[PDB]
């Protein structure tokens, strides 16, 4: 199947080289996937999810998303125009508030509550988790990730916004999910994109456009909106049956496009996602 037009980054992740227009995809689309949204929640009834978004559990005195920054990933997830697997079936978990904020005992919660929750739905594919959000080292939120990691679910995570060494944050630096860093429409690290030994892949970050609250659309940036192009992908792959829930991260960093990024510090891998579609 082709989609053209498509976002940059949906382009860009279908093709060898940057500056193409089109995404190249196997029909099946995700289908049979599950992708939870650990973030400030998804408006669930925008027309681009076609109804197969919805929400399962919040903290906070209402489920809705009163911020947009949840919506916009998950958009990009599974939407039907902005997201990487367009069929796949998405669950909002809001640990953060309408100002984006979350206590890291809340992300901890929500994060269990998904390793718990996946044992009462029908996902035959496998389930996956995108966590777009992230501070300070902590190794108890490291703990919760690798908890998460560990009971089937494949976690993909920030690397961070600071330009800095992501071994100081977390979860970026729990080695055993998968880290995602940034880049931008030129093959270039993302300036704001943190970086280190501890990330294991690139995705586009830079002028996303995805879904918004207010059934609206618009264009943003951060490691953020590069993590969702990760975890789509994977469930992607998943429903494809080339890899599963507890190796998906390292077959994307063996199949990835290899030394075509700029600015990339030395330590760092230089591996860009890519779907590797053959029609
Ligand atoms: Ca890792």
């Amino acid at each position: 199947a082709a989609q053209t037009n498509a976002p940059w980054g949906l382009a860009r992740i279908s093709s060898t080289s940057p500056g193409t227009s089109t995404y190249y995809y196997d029909e099946s689309a995700g289908q049979g996937s599950c992708v939870y949204v650990i973030d400030t929640g998804i408006e669930a009834s925008h027309p681009e999810f076609e109804g197969r978004a919805q929400m399962v559990k919040t903290y906070y005195y209402s489920s809705r998303d009163g911020n947009g920054h949840g919506t916009h990933c998950a958009g990009t997830v599974g939407s039907r125009t902005y997201g990487v697997a367009k069929k796949t079936q998405l669950f909002g978990v809001k640990v953060l508030d309408d100002n984006g904020s979350g206590q890291y005992s809340t992300i901890i919660a929500g994060m269990d509550f998904v390793a718990s929750d996946k044992n009462n739905r029908n996902c035959p594919k496998g389930v996956v988790a995108s966590l777009s959000l992230g501070g300070g080292y902590s190794s108890s939120v490291n703990s919760a990730a690798a908890r998460l990691q560990s009971s089937g679910v494949m976690v993909a995570v920030a690397a961070g916004n600071n330009n800095a060494d992501a071994r100081n944050y977390s979860p970026a630096s729990e080695p055993s999910v998968c880290t995602v860093g940034a880049s931008d429409r030129y093959d270039r690290r993302s300036s704001f994109s943190n970086y280190g030994s501890v990330l294991d892949i690139f995705g586009p970050g830079t002028d996303i456009l995805s879904t918004w609250i207010g059934g609206s659309t618009r264009s943003i940036s951060g490691t953020s909106m590069a993590t969702p192009h990760v975890a789509g992908l994977a469930a992607y792959l998943m429903t494809l049956g080339k890899t599963t829930a507890a190796s998906a991260c390292r077959y994307i960093a063996d199949t990835a496009n290899k030394g075509d990024l700029s600015n990339i510090p030395f330590g760092t891998v230089n591996l860009l996602a890519y779907n590797n579609y053959q029609a």
